[PDB]
């Protein structure tokens, strides 16, 4: 990443889901002076491991779904995926408008063990042809756990709090909101440790920096056993089975409703 | 008539949807032509109500967490693909119609009957969520509603058009790909009472409107429409008596718009007692001051 005047904003997303195939439930940005949030209506509910860590589930009322905190039990209002991701880019061009034309761009501050955030968000910017225009805004990811590990892999957003008090019981980390802050502000008082610290923010942060482009091709890239040795027969209806499988992202009964043998052999484990 | 002569295609089409108001969803997108058609299910956000599945006999089920259409004719899961995606699919389907007919057609005429315009306005409105809409505007140049033919030749639904002229069976008209070709086959015979398809445009140009007219009425009806969405109604009594209702009235409209429900959808979920689990999931609301929005929104139905 070459230098400039770059914009600082925090990152994070709540999702239904640990995979690439799966949707954004929230996406949060933070900055010491404007933040943004928008919850998203899924096409998917939430799995239970979704729901355990966001505290937010989906609730049907006959043909209407809506978002439900689990905390306060109350509804949450959403938009769909596309109309939260323009509320998302027209708030970043404001970021850098207010900036002036001396700033080069904004660098999005994420942190987690596994690299995650950035291809869900950007594989939905491609997804709805969005890429061009967010390139304008946003020049590139930056993952900040990596300034733990440097001044300190298992280093998770939330011990990190702890060590700098910066946890609450009235702040919930499985709030996307919370941890695009605590991202923000972890990274702030470990590369320093106002304007003048901001400064320091950028250069220790820029090693760590990665253009788009080098995520959007790191992107492409991430987008029955028994019977292959037998005979053909069995050969060609594996690879089938493999497919299958692997393209819903892998009660039993039901989703087949001949396909018991798959059932049978998934009964086999 | 404001469609300017020309080599044009023409197009039926028809979609399936969750409702009839333009806030609702495209289910399935349908167009026909003699040669050649194209359909392509949609997942909706949302679910169908109860006449959306009875009129098109598809619904969404949940297998475990994951949601998806299904057919209440053959019981089996319907294979449906995102808008976007199905748009795209469209547009490519339209763009290799017009390359087909070559440099010397001027394009593409889509053919939709109703006696309620809505078919235009919600494929414009989907293609407006994604900017398709410039694109979409380079193979088709207009929507044409044929139920004007029905009128001088002979309300006239696309249904007993169908009974009167035969055209009726084992198609069931509740899915577009059915209606798109009946729409299509209609027009064509009452305009005939090669050679075919001239009089069918011939019959068709005067009520033919060019795109950028119902893009224009498009947001004339979503102006209407929210200007339409309003709880003005529902507390006109309030306002009459004190300042004390004057405030509670002003309160209760407020809360129920930072919950993202409207008049339309809690009248949508009372007629499909529901009220109750809405309004319980309504923050800061107190228990009751509930029972009063319960009792008055439970009225006026």
């Amino acid at each position: 990443l070459p230098a400039g005047n770059y914009i600082l904003v925090g990152v994070d997303i709540d999702t239904t889901g640990r995979r690439l195939m799966d949707e954004i439930v929230q996406l949060a940005a933070y900055t010491p002076t404007d933040h943004f949030e928008q919850y998203i209506m899924p096409y998917m509910n939430l799995n239970p491991a979704a729901r355990q860590r966001h505290q937010v589930r989906v609730i049907s009322i006959g043909f209407y779904r809506m978002l439900k905190s689990m905390q306060t039990y109350k509804i949450i209002k959403s938009k769909s995926e596309i109309a939260a991701l323009k509320d998302f880019l027209n708030w970043l061009e404001q970021l850098k408008t207010k900036a002036g034309p001396s700033s080069d761009g904004i660098v999005l501050i994420y942190h987690e063990e596994r690299k995650f955030i950035p291809y869900m968000i950007l594989e939905s910017l491609k997804k709805y042809g969005l890429l061009e225009r967010f390139t304008a805004s946003v020049k590139s990811f930056a993952n900040s756990i990596n300034l733990a590990k440097a001044s300190i892999k298992n280093y998770s957003l939330r011990k990190l709090s702890k060590i700098l008090s910066l946890d609450a019981d009235s702040l919930f980390d499985g709030n996307a909101s919370v941890r695009a802050k605590l991202a923000f502000d972890v990274a702030l008082q470990l590369s320093n440790s106002s304007s003048e610290a901001l400064e320091n923010m950028f250069n220790a942060i820029r090693p760590f920096a990665k253009l788009v482009v080098s995520d959007v091709l790191e992107l492409d890239i991430q987008i029955f056993l028994n019977y292959f040795k037998t005979t053909l027969y069995h050969r060609v209806r594996a690879v089938k089975f493999r497919i299958v499988l692997a393209e819903n992202g892998f009660g039993l009964d039901i989703a087949l409703q001949k396909s018991k043998d798959k059932a049978e052999l998934l009964e086999l484990l």
